[PDB]
């Protein structure tokens, strides 16, 4: 669905949306007061969302004695009830940072990103008949930030509301740039008025990323050809970095 050089490019873009840098932040770990507990890694795995659990479980299977195995029974509890409780979990950000020095841990992160986020976004893009590279990037960024759940703010609901507005999908003859514009605008409205109020501040400050995607659409760079200019937070970046 995406080129190797398009996927490197999309990862560097999405890293700028999330951490203002094109270098993937495997070692990132913060509490953000968004109702999600601790947020970590390249795709922002979360204590509350069952994200951070799948990574550490898989890692513990590859390496049964790692510095993060003691956090595991607390993590199962949070994932169980989607709990944003920062505590139960002291020291974990530092150990997530340290585990990130291991290429194997970083790889588990890649594997979950592909299993939870990239592949499903690509499957959703193919059911849409979507086939501009920019649309794929926007679906992928969106699935990372909003998730693939059943809420009104998840990617499936936004896709459904985009398809309702333009009476159809690109595989059905609706112009794809029109479907994409609508989706980008519906996304910005969800970020600025999320149904889950705990993520309001964290999401309403993130909408510059939707503008950067919108900017590429209006500039006709729907195929993600280089060079790509991203300046989401004020800092300018010419992708791909080399
Ligand atoms: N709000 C986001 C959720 O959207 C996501 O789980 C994560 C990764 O981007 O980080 C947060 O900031
Ligand atoms: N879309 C899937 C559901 O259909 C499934 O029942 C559930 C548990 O796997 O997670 C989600």
């Amino acid at each position: 669905q995406l080129t190797a050089q398009q996927r490197l490019l999309a990862d560097q873009i999405i890293s700028i949306f999330a951490n203002n840098t094109p270098e993937l932040q495997y070692g990132y770990a913060e509490v953000l007061d968004d109702g999600r507990g601790i947020t970590a890694g390249r795709a922002g795995f979360t204590s509350a969302t069952g994200d951070m659990l799948e990574v550490i479980q898989r890692y513990s299977r590859l390496r049964p004695d790692n510095i993060l195995v003691p956090f595991l029974p607390r993590l199962q509890q949070l994932a169980a009830s989607e709990d944003g409780s920062i505590e139960g979990l002291q020291g974990l950000p530092q150990r997530w940072a340290d585990a990130s020095q291991n290429p194997v841990f970083r790889q588990v992160q890649d594997d979950v990103v592909d299993e939870l986020y990239f592949q499903p976004a690509m499957e959703r893009a193919a059911e849409l008949g979507a086939q501009m590279p920019l649309t794929l990037l926007a679906l992928y960024d969106a699935i990372i930030q909003h998730g693939e759940g059943d809420d009104g703010d998840g990617l499936p609901a936004m896709i459904a509301r985009t398809t309702a507005k333009v009476n159809g999908i690109p595989a059905e003859g609706v112009d794809e740039r029109r479907w994409l514009k609508t989706f980008l605008k519906i996304r910005k409205q969800v970020l600025r008025h999320p149904a889950n109020l705990e993520t309001e501040d964290e999401w309403s400050e993130s909408t510059g990323r939707v503008d950067s995607l919108m900017k590429l659409l209006k500039q006709g760079n729907t195929d993600l050809h280089p060079p790509i200019r991203i300046s989401t937070w004020g800092d300018v970046f010419i992708l791909p970095i080399r």
